[PDB]
C-alpha cells in the first residue's frame, strides 16, 4: 500500500509518503487537507494510537478533507487494512452481548433500515473479513473500522450511539 498526505488542499504544501500502519503520524507533518491514495485501503484517525474520527479511504485523488467526510484537518494515525478475499462475514444483533435477534451479513449493505428494517446494532460479531460500519445510509457519515473480532457493545466500535445506516465489506 501507498498514500501520501499533503498538509494543504489540492495537493500542495508540506507532505509525506507512508506505506504501513503508524500510531503517530505527528512525527511527519502537521496537519492534512488532501490525500493521494495509490494503493491498499486505509482507515485514518484523527488521533495517535488510533482514535477519534475515523476514515476510509481506497485509491483516489482526495483533494479536500470533504472528500473523506473529514470533520477537520486532523490526520494522526493509520492503519494499511489486510485485504480478505472469498467470503465476509459478519453477525448483527439487535442487544448487548449477542443478544437479541441475529442477522448474518455477507455482503455490502447500503441501509439497514431497507434490509432488516433496524435503526441500531448494539453488538456484533466479525468472523471474516474487515469492514466500515457507516451512521447514515449509502456510506455516508460517520465511520467505524470493523476488524474481525467481537464487538459486544456499540462502544467497542468507537460511536457514541449504536446507529448504523450502513455496512461495507473491506475490497479494492
Amino acid at each position: 500500500g501507498k498514500i501520501t498526505f499533503y498538509e494543504d488542499r489540492g495537493f500542495q504544501g508540506h507532505c509525506y509518503e507512508c506505506s504501513s500502519d503508524c500510531p503517530n503520524l505527528q512525527p511527519y507533518f502537521s496537519r492534512c487537507n488532501s490525500i493521494r491514495v495509490d494503493s491498499g485501503c486505509w482507515m485514518l484517525y484523527e488521533r495517535p494510537n488510533y482514535q477519534g474520527h475515523q476514515y476510509f479511504l481506497r485509491r483516489g485523488d482526495y483533494p479536500d478533507y470533504q472528500q473523506w467526510m473529514g470533520f477537520n484537518d486532523s490526520i494522526r494515525s493509520c492503519r494499511l487494512i489486510p485485504q480478505h478475499t472469498g467470503t465476509f462475514r459478519m453477525r448483527i444483533y439487535e442487544r448487548d452481548d449477542f443478544r437479541g435477534q441475529m442477522s448474518e451479513i455477507t455482503d455490502d449493505c447500503p441501509s439497514l433500515q431497507d434490509r432488516f428494517h433496524l435503526t441500531e446494532v448494539h453488538s456484533l460479531n466479525v468472523l471474516e473479513g474487515s469492514w466500515v460500519l457507516y451512521e447514515m445510509p449509502s456510506y455516508r457519515g460517520r465511520q467505524y473500522l470493523l476488524r474481525p473480532g467481537e464487538y459486544r457493545r456499540y462502544l467497542d466500535w468507537g460511536a457514541m450511539n449504536a446507529k448504523v445506516g450502513s455496512l461495507r465489506r473491506v475490497m479494492d
